[PDB]
């Protein structure tokens, strides 16, 4: 089976050392084809990247979710938090069943009313810029998915509207995201130049843990009752184990939906934004339908619902750019992977989600376009080729509340605004452990439209 260049003993890790290693793997992807082994010092996994192989991977049965090395090093933060917990870590279940109801679609009927507040705070920054003023969107993303996930899962806001310099909590959380990420190419992580670089990585974990566990401290000792997340992490008992989530884990809870609302929503909505000033067709169609729908000064639980083209949209921009673009997995017993690879017990695999939905075979040949109409009905959609929130049992258990919001605040925008591409923007995707397109500008006019 087919395995991008080598480094010698390095053997593919100076691969990713690249800005942009997902879009490296895309191209070997592109290149070697549905399927490349990747190398690493003491290190092997099988970067899959075709629906044939990939609805195999999804087969739970066969396949359970791995921690990639990122995950492992985020691990450092996020704890036994669900993203980062192995399926077979008592608290993955536990903090899953408890976590389920607090994530479903009706769970965001009360997370409406909140995610509305984040939303038109965003519209109301919008609507304040001055003339020939522009917005740097995937900033602006991240100020609402960050302040909705804050207000949402433990009704904190960060005001990042207020900031230009992020709360020192997500200064923290990015710092260490960064150090997690480039701890990936460090050979000799004790080598004393790293010193302050892991000094600065437990700078960071502690920071994150004691302002997070006084959030808890503060509702435990206040004893009020939100309808977030916290409440439900605090009140909920896994009807299996019968137990509440402990604290230290409510907090690698919180610190892990701080982090999967961040830049990996908001990167949805930034993607989502540039095809639709890329493609003016797609956005009168999407903005069409946010005016139909979005009939009241702020829009309610059931109007986003409508928001079926925005849906479309959201999809589509998560088909051509998962911003959270792959997960690893792993046998758990000896398997062939399509009858022609066969893997042992333990060999783990990467979804290269970009490239599955890149998918000639399933989404034809203009897997590049952008065409939201792909999504008018998700029967057409082959079973496991469109899995921008993983699969299974460790699917994004955000994937109803990351919709939820970006279709709201799609909706709004679309609804309030037209955008222009103001600069001709060209795509340039950062790469952290998520996607965004990096200096994705845009004007928004005003429809004067009042909130
Ligand atoms: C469009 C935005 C989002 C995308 C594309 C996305 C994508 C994903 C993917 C692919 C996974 C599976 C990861 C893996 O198997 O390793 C996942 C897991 C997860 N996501 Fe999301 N996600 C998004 C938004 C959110 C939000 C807003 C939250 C906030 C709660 C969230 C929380 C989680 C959690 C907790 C997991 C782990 C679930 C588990 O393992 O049981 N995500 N996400
Ligand atoms: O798999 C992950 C973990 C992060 C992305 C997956 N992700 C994000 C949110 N939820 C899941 N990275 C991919 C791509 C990559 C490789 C090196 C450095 C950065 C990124 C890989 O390992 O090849
Ligand atoms: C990479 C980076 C961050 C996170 C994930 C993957 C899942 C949870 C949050």
């Amino acid at each position: 089976m087919p395995q991008p260049k080598t480094f010698g003993e390095l053997k593919n890790l100076p691969l990713l050392n690249t800005d942009k290693p997902v879009q490296a793997l895309m191209k070997i992807a592109d290149e070697l084809g549905e399927i490349f082994k990747f190398e690493a010092p003491g290190r092997v996994t099988r970067y899959l990247s075709s629906q044939r192989l990939i609805k195999e991977a999804c087969d739970e049965s066969r396949f359970d979710k791995n921690l990639s090395q990122a995950l492992k090093f985020v691990r450092d933060f996020c704890g036994d938090g669900l993203a980062t917990s192995w399926t077979h870590e008592k608290n993955w279940k536990k903090a899953h069943n408890i976590l389920l109801p607090s994530f479903s679609q009706q769970a965001m009927k009360g997370y409406h009313a909140m995610m509305v507040d984040i939303a038109v705070q965003l519209v109301q920054k919008w609507e304040r810029l001055n003339a020939d003023e522009h917005i740097e969107v995937p900033e602006d993303m991240t100020r609402l998915t960050l302040d909705t996930i804050g207000l949402c899962g433990f009704n904190y806001r960060f005001n990042s509207f207020y900031r230009d310099q992020p709360h020192p909590f997500i200064t923290s959380m990015v710092r260490a995201m960064d150090e997690a990420m480039n701890k990936l190419q460090r050979a000799n992580p004790d080598d004393p130049a790293y010193d302050e670089n892991k000094r600065q990585f437990q700078e960071d974990i502690k920071v994150m843990n004691d302002l997070v566990d006084k959030i808890i401290a503060d509702r435990k000792a206040s004893g009020e009752q939100s309808d977030d997340l916290l409440t439900h992490m605090l009140n909920g008992k896994d009807p299996e184990t019968g137990e509440p989530l402990d604290d230290e884990n409510i907090r690698y809870q919180i610190i892990t939906f701080l982090i999967a609302g961040h830049e990996v929503t908001s990167g949805l909505l930034s993607f989502a934004l540039y095809f639709l000033v890329k493609n003016p067709h797609v956005l009168q169609k999407a903005a069409e339908e946010a005016a139909r729908v979005l009939v009241d000064p702020v829009p309610s639980y059931k109007q986003v619902k409508q928001l079926k083209y925005v849906g479309m949209v959201l999809n589509e921009a998560l088909r051509l750019w998962p911003t959270a673009p792959a997960f690893s997995l792993y046998a758990k017993e000896d398997t062939v992977l399509g009858g022609e690879y066969p893997l042992e017990k333990g060999d783990e695999l990467m979804v290269l989600i970009p490239q599955l939905h890149r998918d000639k075979t399933i989404w034809g040949d203009d897997v590049e376009e952008f065409r939201p109409e792909r999504f008018e009905n998700p029967s057409a959609i082959p079973q496991h080729a469109f899995k921008p929130f993983g699969n299974g049992q460790r699917a994004c258990i955000g994937q109803q509340f990351a919709l939820h919001e970006a279709t709201l605040v799609l909706g709004m925008m679309l609804k309030h605004f037209d955008f222009e591409d103001h600069t001709n923007y060209e795509l340039d995707i950062k790469e952290t452990l998520t996607l965004k397109p990096e200096g994705f500008v845009v004007k928004a006019k005003s429809k004067k439209i009042p909130l």
